[PDB]
């Protein structure tokens, strides 16, 4: 089972923040607006190292109490963008890869359920790495990749995958 920054297990449904392992290298998700969106469509870290960012809720597919480890879950905004259709990540191709981006359209549950939280070996603490799925296929992370106008974008790339700490939000 997922466990948060405080030892507990992960509440499905809940809201968590989800945080660096280290500060300051940034601080939590949001969003931006990138290229030809009219609205933050792009799933970002904070620049800042203080930060929680936004709220993210995570859910696994039988709605259950808690999140099995290595179950595949859906990561979404509780406070989403107004353009947004839903408030569920997506993967898509971009130019610069399998990018993390939220959609004008409504989406299909394949289409949400394609990542994969997993637990990396470090000591006192549990953080994870996030795993992008594609139909059964879990073997790239996510990570971060900065644009010329200085977004942490989040989106599939061979390395400098990004490591989180679960903070659960109120």
């Amino acid at each position: 089972d997922l466990v948060d920054a405080e030892g507990n297990l992960v509440e499905g449904g809940g809201t968590y923040y989800l945080l660096p392992h280290i500060w300051a290298h940034g601080g939590g998700i949001e969003t931006a607006k990138t290229g030809n969106e009219p609205c933050p469509l792009t799933v970002v870290r904070s620049p800042n190292e203080v930060s929680k960012g936004e709220p993210i809720r995570i859910s696994s597919q039988f709605l259950s109490l808690f999140i099995p480890r290595g179950s595949l879950v859906a990561l979404g905004f509780a406070n989403p963008p107004s353009c947004a259709a839903s408030p569920w990540w997506t993967v898509v191709d971009s130019p610069q890869g399998p990018a993390v981006k939220l959609s004008q359209q409504k989406l299909p549950e394949k289409d949400i359920l394609v990542f994969k939280f997993e637990k990396v070996s470090h000591s006192n603490i549990h953080v994870y790495k996030l795993l992008y799925c594609q139909h059964v296929k879990c073997d790239q992370y996510i990570g971060i990749h900065r644009d010329r106008n200085g977004n942490r974008r989040l989106v599939v790339t061979e390395e400098n995958p990004l490591e989180l700490v679960l903070l659960k939000a109120k």
